[PDB]
């Protein structure tokens, strides 16, 4: 198989609408935010404008191929792949995807989608101008798939990719996993809560 | 049937353009707004900028499948489904859908669609910076289907509903009420149903 | 015929690019604007931001069906229909369509399309703060079809106007016009909508 | 042939991606701007926001039909036609097309496309508040087709009386430019808009 | 072959999703930016709004045709072609493409794509209103393809810095330099190439 054959096969047979659950197990989705920039902060409105790497990982075995004498990875448009229906619960603008919308697919069926995203959020901006800084929390989870269909899990220097030219600096980033039941649905929905501790530079 | 078969079948036979009236009855559409945020308010122009979840429910039997030994629910892109043509009459921007545009479909044909939407409305902002607050009314109904084709009703509430509102808003919600109306417009002979959602809110002090 | 059959037929024989003229007569298009709101007015720049329902009506016999024992109306996506190529000549933004883009089609072939639209126009804003108000004129006609192909005609002044606007409507009138531009031999029809409005006391 | 047949034929055979050269002669494209409005002018940044009709004309013989007993013109979506790949070199926003994107096609293959466009340009705004006014130049040509493939040539009265500005004069010049990156000449039309603020 | 045949063939067989690697070797992609305008600069936020021609060049042999008695070049919509998945790492808006999205394809398979782009970047704006000027650095590379799949060539030949630069900008260009970098990201284990373009500019002030 060359890349042309692999991509032809994926295009003809991937079902982008079909969640790739195996044996009534959930699809395990890894989520991790790498902050690139903090562009605007409003301590009165409690709004922030940030740019982050949304590093997203999952397995889809229907994509797998024998790579014994073949490329073991290809890049694939996400329009030809199933992708998890993740959303930030406290976002107040839609995600502005800054980068080409291609995922990397490994021959064992591992998919890695890592777009750079600019988005506005409602969160706690108090303390942004102090030693301890502000802590803005961002919840991301599957919009329509409960915990028996999609599980989300944090994977893991916090400023590695953070712009040195921002007016802000990152003090710390922590992630944590949540299982929430909402009074109107019987099942639990998982999210990752990302806490960004940052402050205005001096 | 596995999920792949169910979604294949739906994709091949949905008929997204066809309102699923059963016999000669209206499609019963449930609608309810859960407010997530109030972002901007202007008392001189009587405009508000708001984020809400638009909880929407209806039945489409053409989607039903035998779930005896199968998944009883799947997620489906709304582009593959008939969806009610709802609109807010006093909206002054088009809905900005913040979330993935997927509905949940149950094996008995029940459809649940709930996008998170940011939108601007024209409404009564007077009193917002007082203790009794302002009362903004949002009117939602089918744009082109009269009452014999689509009926709209509020869903019954959850104890949780008041708690999706952001604690970080400059504003706080005092109360949310809903009400069903049937209006006849001068341009058209039949009645059109809407739900009016009254949002009583004020600036935090 | 049920609705599924009607909509299948419309979709399958869908000729959205083909103007439905009958017998070498023009397609008669009705248009009227129902003003919903006036959001922003600038008397220095002579610009207004408005919300209106664009009530549009025409006949397309290729859509017709025998409704003797069938629904006599269906809702149809305008993407599956021919639609007159109307434009406001003094618009300075593209139309922002606020509603689902569905038209109502009657079994005799009549089509009724009435979207809510937000749009900005260049027009006379002088006198908006006076008692007689300003009069803003909105010119609407077919962009590319002359009078032998499309004719345009008019279809309560504030039955739908928002009570929460900073403005009030004093009067709305419509005149028809037929214009031969220096660019083309044929005449093009338009409707002129005059909106007389003022800032509330 | 009725309109339905003509439009069916065009939709099936028009090759929107294929430049309609005949006998290795350039496609002759006429372009002219009719100014409708000047909305915003910035003396700080040297930017102007203007609305114009972009009157564009060319011949595509593959569209032609026998019109002896048929309509001699139809309106056609530009998505079904080859369109010259014109761009304004000093534009700083993409063209906002205000009107239905339909062209008029004549039975001999002549195409006439004239959208109303709102667009923002970088140009000389100095003098906008004097009697002599400012002169803003807009340069338009084919982005990727040189002079042996596309030639461009020139083809007040529609200007809004409600603009804060008035037009003193519009002139049009044609140029043939060779750029560093490329061996062939590219043609453009330069439109000079002499305008001023009304007092 | 006439143009119609060449374009038909390209439309029928180009695999837009398939990177045109020969063997195990990378597709060499050339990238250079020609600055057209600097529209807005914010020294407090360290943000700039710029317009440039993003001259992009690569080879795709699957597009090649015998041009002995045929046109040796055609213009082709990029939607019918594989194009490299380049992104500016410090962009804070998506690219606003100002021009028709057509690439020029030569009969040997060389592709030349040169759109005019307006985009906002986060970078060092300090010194913009001084004589020595600011230096804003723009980083562009393949988003998902490592160095064995795409190499980015920043090299230049006979370029001048202000040739296409607008005389009506509030800013002037002092110098433009290009440089290649190779980085290993903590996400993955391979090297990824980028071009770093350094724009030395200042506010006009004489
Ligand atoms: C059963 C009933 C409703 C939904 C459903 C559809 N569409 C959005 C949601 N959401 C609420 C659950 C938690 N995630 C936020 C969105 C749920 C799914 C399964
Ligand atoms: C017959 C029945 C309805 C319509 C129709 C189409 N398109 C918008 C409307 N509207 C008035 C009804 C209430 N909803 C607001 C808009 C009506 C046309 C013909
Ligand atoms: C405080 C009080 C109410 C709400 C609130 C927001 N958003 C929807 C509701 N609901 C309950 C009332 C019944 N109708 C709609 C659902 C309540 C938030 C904070
Ligand atoms: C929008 C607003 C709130 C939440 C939200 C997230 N995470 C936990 C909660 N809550 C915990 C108890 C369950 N009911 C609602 C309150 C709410 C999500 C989206
Ligand atoms: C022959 C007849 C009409 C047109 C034509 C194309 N495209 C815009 C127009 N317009 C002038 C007519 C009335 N509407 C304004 C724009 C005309 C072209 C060739
Ligand atoms: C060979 C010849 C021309 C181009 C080409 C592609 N794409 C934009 C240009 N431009 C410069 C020429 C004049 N038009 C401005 C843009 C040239 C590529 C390869
Ligand atoms: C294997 C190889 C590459 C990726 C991959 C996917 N998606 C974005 C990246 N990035 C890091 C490489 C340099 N460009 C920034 C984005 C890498 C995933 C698995």
């Amino acid at each position: 198989l060359d890349r042309a054959d692999i991509l032809y096969n994926i295009r003809q047979t991937s079902r982008p609408d079909v969640i790739p659950t195996q044996r009534d197990r959930p699809v395990a989705v890894s989520v991790s935010l790498k902050f690139i920039n903090i562009l605007e902060v409003n301590e009165i409105t409690n709004e922030v404008d940030v740019v982050f790497w949304q590093q997203t990982t999952w397995s889809d075995r229907t994509l797998a191929w024998n790579s014994s004498h073949s490329p073991d990875q290809v890049s694939v448009p996400i329009s030809s792949l199933w992708v998890p229906d993740l959303a930030a619960y406290n976002a107040i603008s839609k995600p502005e995807v800054l980068t080409p919308q291609l995922a990397r697919v490994v021959s064992d069926g591992e998919v890695l989608y890592m777009p750079s995203i600019r988005q506005r959020f409602s969160c706690d901006v108090s303390g942004v101008d102090t030693e301890s800084g502000a802590t803005c929390r961002i919840k991301i989870g599957s919009w329509t798939h409960h915990s028996r269909e999609i599980s989300v899990d944090p994977t893991t220097d916090d400023s590695e990719y953070f712009s040195q030219y921002s007016r802000f600096e990152i003090l710390d980033v922590t992630q944590k996993k949540n299982s929430v039941t909402y009074s109107c649905c019987p099942e639990a929905y998982e999210d990752v809560e990302v806490s960004l501790n940052f402050r205005k530079k001096g």
